[PDB]
């Protein structure tokens, strides 16, 4: 229904650079 700790994980997967 809402997702959002789910979907803010699945974003920096999607537009990962390295180490954080």
């Amino acid at each position: 229904y809402t997702n959002q700790n789910i979907n803010i994980s699945q974003e920096r997967d999607l537009q990962k650079h390295g180490f954080h």
